[PDB]
Order: C-alpha cells, then structure tokens, then sequence
C-alpha cells in the first residue's frame, strides 16, 4: 500500500530510558504508531473505502496486487478515534472508544523516527516497565511484547509497499497472523474470509510469521511470560493453512510456535501471587514494576516490584523441574505435563535466542479475543476440563467470561497504562532515570 | 580432643536477617566461633602445652590417639587474643593481635547454638553481605565463604572428639589442608613437618576435605568467586600426598578440585571494575554490598550495591563464552583458554550442585599466603608469566608483594570488617530488614 493524508499522522510522543552497565540512565525520546489493520484505507484518488466491515472493494481490489496499487492507508486520530493517548513515558490505550464509528483497543509500535522502528537486541540486556492492569477485567489482554519486524516495516524488501512504519506497516507474529489486510506489500483480499462473530475482521490467505517474545499478556486476574519460537527468524509470509496458528485449521502445520513455553504464576498452582487486591503478593489494583532479564544462556529470569517490595517470578516445580527461571528444564517439564511439543518442535530456547540476539520491534496492545475469549490466560482451558487435569486452571475467571460483544458492551471504559520504559545491560535499569 | 576451661569461652553475638519471599526480613541472632587450631592445646591435667611453635609435645603426643586422649582445646579471648569483635550485625578481625603472644589472623564460624554451627542451604537461595576492604593490602585475604561441614563439627561421629562446634572443630575445604592439629577426633601429629616459612604451622600425616563455595576471596585490589567440587561432598578424612591440594606434591591426586571455576573481573580483563578510589567502578575506600544468587539450574549469579547504585557481576568474553553468569559453559570455556581440567575432573557445577543441595556452614577469615604470597589473587601468576599469557595477571600488585614476614610488619593494623547479612530466597535479601 502506499500513504495518503487526508488525515494528518501525527505519532504521540513517548520517551524511555537507556541505561548503561556503569550505573547511569539517559532518556531516549520516541514515539508510537498504531498498526496498519485499524487505519482507513481508501482509493488512492478518492476517499472511496478499500475496506470496509469485513468486505473488500471488489472493483478496486480484485486481487492482491491491484488492490494494493489502488489503495492507502490513511493517518490515525490517535486520542478521538483510537483512544490512545501519551503523557512523558506514560502511554494509555482505552478499550472501546466511540467516535463516528466504535474502534476496539489498538496495537501500537515503538518508533525510532517518524519513519522507522525502535529495535532492541534482548539477549545480555533486561526490560523493565511499570503498568496499571487495575481497569482490566475478565477477557481483556493488555500486551507488551517483541517481535522479529523489519526496522522499515517491510519497504525495502517490498517496494509496493511505500507507506511504510510511519502507517505501521510490517507486523508479523507467532500466530503467524492472517487478518492482516496488507502482508509484503500486497493485499490480502485473495482468499478472504469474513469472521463470523467479527463485524470488523476476516481471514485471508497469506499470513505474516516471525519470532515473538510475549513478555508480558495480562489482565487484573492472570498474566503471563512467554517466548515464541519459528524456524525461520523474521519476518516471512506464510500460504493459507500452511500458515498454522489460531486462525489456521491446524495451528501446528506452520513455521512458528502458537502455543509457546508459557509461564503464569496461577497455571503453575500460585494462587496468591496476583490478583486484585491485598490477599495477593501483587496488588493488581495498584500499578506494578515488571522486570525481565535475558541471560546469554538463553534462559529468562523475571522479578517484580511493588511498593518498594522486591519479588523473583514466584517458584514452580513441574516434574523433575524445580525453580523460578525460564529453561530449557522448565520447558521440557512443561511439555512432558501439560502435553504438548510445539515449542520443542520449533527449536525451544536455542532457537529462540536467534531472535533475542538479533533486533525485535516493541509492541504494546489492548485486545480481547474473538477465538477464544481469553480464556486460555484466566479461566479454565479447554472450559470442559476440571482442576484435576494438569494446566487446566489458569486465572479465576469463569469459563463463560470474555464473550467480546458482551466485555465491550459492559466494559468500555476498560483500559491499561504502560509507563516507565527502562532498557539496558542486566542489573542496570534499577539505578536512578536520567 | 577433649575441651578445657582454663580459659572461658564466649562466642561474640552476630545477628543476621533470614528474608522470605513474602517480602519481609526478620532478624536471627547467633554468633561466631575461632576455629580449633587457633586455640591454645594442652594437657587435660595442667597447662603444659601439647603444641607449641611449630612442634607437638613427644611425650604427651607420641601417635594420634595417644594425643587425642592427653589434651584438650581452651577457651579464647577473643578481642585481646584475637583481635575479633562483633558490634550488632558487624564482625571486625584485625590482621596481627600482640597480646603476650603474636597472633595473625582468624577463621570464624556463623554458630545456631552454643554447641552448633549454623547450616545454610544455599541452592535456590541468595546471601547477601557488606564489607569493607579499604584496610586490606596487596597479600591479605578477607574471606567469606562455605563448606561443607558437620553441624556438630564432628562429634557425632568421632566421640573421641568432646570439644565440637563449641570450640571450632571439625574445619574442610577443597584444599584438604593437613595444617590441621585434629581432624576425625585424632591428633594429626604422625608424619607432622613443621612449616619451613612459619613458626607456628606445619603438615601432618592427614588432611580434611569438603566441598567449598568461595563467595568472597578479597582485599583491596582484587576480588574473586571461586566454586570448588569434591567427590566426596561432605567431610573426609585424606591420607598424605593422597590429599592433593596445597601443601601436598600433587595438588590434583586428590578427591577435591583446589583451583576451581573461579571468576576475578580483573582477571577476566575489566581492570577498571574494582579498586581503590573514584577511577573503578566499585570503590574499595567505601563499604559495598555483594549479592550472590544460586539459581536451581546451579549456575551462580552476581550483582553488587555501593551509594544505591546496582552493578551486575560484569560481562566477560572467553573463548566462546559470553556473559556475567558462572555457569557450565564459562567454566569449560575458563578451562579452555586458562588451561587446566581440574574443575571438570571434579564433576563442575553439576557435583558442586550436590554442596548447595545440602547444608553448608558459614566462614569468615583474614589470613596471609605462606605459600604463594597471595600472588594468585591480585598479581601476575606464575610470576614469569606476562600480560601475554592468558588468565596471568590478576591484579596490579606487584609479584614481590605479600610476603607474610614483610606485610606482618608493615601492615599489621590491617583488617576486614563483614556486616548486614541476610540470607534467603532469590530477590528477597533487597528488602527491609526485620
Ligand atoms: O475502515 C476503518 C476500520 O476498518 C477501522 O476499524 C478498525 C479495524 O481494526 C480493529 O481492530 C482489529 C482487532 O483485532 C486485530 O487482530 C485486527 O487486526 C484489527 O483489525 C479495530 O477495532 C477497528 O476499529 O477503523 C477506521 C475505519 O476507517
Ligand atoms: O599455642 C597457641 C598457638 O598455637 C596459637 O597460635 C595461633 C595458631 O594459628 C595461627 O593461625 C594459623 C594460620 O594459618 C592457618 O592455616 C592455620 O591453620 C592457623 O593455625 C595463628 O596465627 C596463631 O596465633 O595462639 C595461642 C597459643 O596458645
Ligand atoms: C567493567 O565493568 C563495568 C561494570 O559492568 C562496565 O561498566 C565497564 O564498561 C567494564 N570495563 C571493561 C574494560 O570491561
Ligand atoms: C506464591 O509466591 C509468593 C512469592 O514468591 C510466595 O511468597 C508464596 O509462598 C507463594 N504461594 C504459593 C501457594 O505457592
Ligand atoms: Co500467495
Ligand atoms: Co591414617
Ligand atoms: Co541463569
């Protein structure tokens, strides 16, 4: 696709903190961009929509590459429309927010430049950020996370593709994702599927792979940590089916791992670690400090701080497996007793350390989920299986929470706050902002 | 040996802080013992000494047994004798004490009782502590350390020896040092050498053997963390030259590692991290905090506090290694580059996993090298080596430095100063104390 600017495109700032093994941090100023898929996107000449609903333009798109030809994406009213809004290092994503039309959440990107990504090497350093999960309830999934995307958001590669990151081209996931309405540099209208519970979405048939580190997916019930290993490392498209992941018929027939080496402290038998509240370790009424380290080993070690209290990810034993790291032990634990041999599959933490040795683009969202209804991160999963089944019980949640018609009719006002971005050498982010 | 009252025996107090993973800290109160061979040795029946200088008494001690059941150890005064004290949480030992005698020098024990040692269970846990070094000079060694020793100090199971932890019996490390006046309730007079360099020590016919974590080896220019397996984890009895370590002909015909996986930044090449005044990293002029983690994974862990600034262990480079975490692959790789297989002869990290499995005992000392001058810390070693050969150069002291005669007078107010213990799980030990 290529830019128009009927709308102006304006990212709202955000500023984060650099720090450095001798003890100092230093502010870095950037900014966010909401991600291509909630963008309009209209004829090059008019203001006639590409997309609209869940329904192609069938005259302007009548396959990939005329479609991309014909049509732009349009700049984004970050506050008025998508309900995101930034303040210093502090940025705040609404979940249902009303304007001629209803948009729900967003997916917002790191930016280095108006026109480029932030990237981050992981691997050696550690991430850490503060977040108010409070206004989160049952079926919403406020995410920070990384991803194998291309600093341009795919134009050098894809020369059709000239709106580029400043439009938030580019994404790409372990789910392999194929509601993406534009994948290097064509449009996906060849194959698409609208959704049957999504007024908004469909499926179409090239999907988007690449390596994600899930840091941090939670709501005020349930969170988790999860790295999501693919065979190949970047950013690649996939074919239909052969795609895998959710949206898929077989979510293992692909290239990435959907499911992922998953820690949440509640999955693994803490029921008291998290919630809102004070009978939990972690007040979720109250903001929090998160912080999670990648050790060259290529384990992952987290801790956690609230009220000038420090807490390590709390300990599990599963199996033979007995700590509170993130390791090839844990992970082959977790296989041998929940089930499961996707993140083995795809190369486990060796190959996941490929992507943390290289650049990822830092992603920040708010959804809820019209496959699952979020169930998979604080109810009980699949919702016909008890407590006695390994794994099954995840958050407190009610197995008929997270209908998304009903949690944005009831919850609109829901919403998550990211703040205080600190990045740097392992041990470093704790010493005073500059 | 049996114990005797001629001299009363007091251990000065220590409080320390056990800290859970709920967030709080509470204080524990115990306190420190001098070990056994710094005592005064004498017949049951009057003061006539079995040991004196560097030789024991023919008549009184003419085999082991018959030496065990003559004499016995007396009480000590520790401030006047010793020059050790205990404020509080703090506990001072200064280098040489002149009382009617010259005393250089202790090794102490962390008691639970009167009558006991204290036994921490390292594995999964952290122990965190402050020192000061700044009155340390090149050639002295402040230390703190674990080993695996009986809590009873080896009364249990040798009832020839009555004294016990009391009266600091029952002392092993990974040198398997012969210096020892007992070892397994026998005197260690068969086969006993006076020492060639030091009027009141020698080596005996039997060494003492045990598993060891060396969580601090220091003074003011140099710093190490050094573990050390032993195929046997606990304490053993060894015979002769069959003892390796040290003082034997073969350091390596023994059943412990006496090298170790050790890691000094100097060594590794930061030569900037840690030294006296505001050109390091850490000044060692000031009090610091060092933090020492012992993941499950039995890989160990390193961060350090001084002015509320946090530094993790720093990164090294060696070989194919890269990182700040002792674990299996930077001890291969030390072993590698540095040469030597004494360590992975020994079982590594794996067989030093089966020490901090179990009970380890708490020691803190201030000794002079009467054998290698402290060289292997903080200078060039061997000291025909250069800069050129890799691992040589340990420290900016000078390879004439730490001749124990020379430092003995030139230094004798040196002393070490260890205080603010706090023991407990991993990310816990950084909360207030109780
Ligand atoms: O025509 C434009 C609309 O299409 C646009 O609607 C937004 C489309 O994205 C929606 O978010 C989806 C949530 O799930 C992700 O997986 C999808 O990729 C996203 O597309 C958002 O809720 C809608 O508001 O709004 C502006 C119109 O011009
Ligand atoms: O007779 C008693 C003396 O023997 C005693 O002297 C102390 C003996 O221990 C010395 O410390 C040695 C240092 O190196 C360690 O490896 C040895 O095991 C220790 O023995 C200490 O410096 C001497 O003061 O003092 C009291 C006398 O009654
Ligand atoms: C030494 O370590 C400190 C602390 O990590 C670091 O800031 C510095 O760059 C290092 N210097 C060298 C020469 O390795
Ligand atoms: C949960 O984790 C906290 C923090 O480590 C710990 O203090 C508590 O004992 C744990 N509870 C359970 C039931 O595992
Ligand atoms: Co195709
Ligand atoms: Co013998
Ligand atoms: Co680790």
């Amino acid at each position: 696709q290529s830019a128009c600017t009927l709308q102006s495109e304006t990212h709202p700032p955000l500023t984060w903190q650099k720090c450095s093994s001798g003890g100092t941090c230093t502010q870095q100023t950037g900014s966010v961009v909401i991600d291509a898929n909630w963008r309009w996107t209209h004829a090059t000449n008019s203001s006639t929509n590409c997309y609209d609903g869940n329904t192609w333009s069938s005259t302007l798109c009548p396959d990939n590459e005329t479609c991309a030809k014909n049509c732009c994406l349009d700049g984004a009213a970050y506050a008025s429309t998508y309900g995101v809004t930034t303040s210093g290092n502090s940025l705040s994503i609404d979940f249902v927010t009303q304007s001629a039309q209803k948009n729900v959440g967003a997916r917002l990107y790191l930016m280095a430049s108006d026109t480029t990504y932030q990237e981050f090497t992981l691997l050696g350093n550690e991430f850490s950020f503060d977040v108010d999960v409070s206004q989160l309830p049952c079926g919403l999934n406020g995410a920070l996370y990384f991803v194998s995307m291309d600093a341009d958001g795919g134009v050098s590669k894809y020369p059709t593709n000239t709106a580029g990151a400043k439009y938030g081209t580019g994404y790409c996931d372990s789910q392999c994702p194929r509601d993406l309405k534009f994948i290097n540099g064509q449009a996906n209208v060849e194959g698409w599927e609208p959704s049957s519970n999504n007024a908004n979405t469909g499926i179409g048939g090239h999907g988007s792979c690449c390596s994600q580190m899930d840091i941090w997916e939670a709501n005020s019930i349930s969170e988790a940590l999860t790295p999501h290993p693919c065979t190949t490392v970047g950013q690649e498209i996939c074919e239909g089916d052969g795609c895998g992941g959710t949206y898929s018929d077989n979510r293992y027939g692909g290239t990435c791992d959907p499911d992922g080496c998953d820690w949440n402290p509640y999955r693994l038998g803490n029921t008291s670690f998290y919630g809102p509240g004070s009978s939990f370790t972690l007040d979720t009424t109250k903001k929090l400090t998160v912080v999670t380290q990648f050790e060259t080993s290529g384990a992952i070690n987290r801790y956690y701080v609230q009220n000038g209290v420090t807490f390590q990810q709390p300990n599990a034993e599963l199996g033979s497996y007995s700590g509170n790291e993130l390791n090839d032990d844990y992970c082959t634990a977790e296989e041998a007793e929940f089930g499961g041999s996707s993140f083995s599959d795809k190369g486990g933490l060796t190959q996941f350390k490929k992507a943390t040795s290289g650049g990822m683009v830092l992603v920040m969202s708010l959804w809820d989920d019209y496959y699952a209804n979020m169930l998979w991160l604080d109810s009980t999963y699949p919702t016909n299986e008890t407590s006695s089944t390994p794994g099954a019980v995840r958050g407190s949640c009610s197995t008929s929470s997270g209908v998304p018609a009903q949690v944005e009719s009831q919850s609109p006002n829901a919403k998550v706050t990211f703040s205080n971005i600190k990045f740097g050498p392992i041990g470093s982010t704790g010493n005073p902002s500059g």
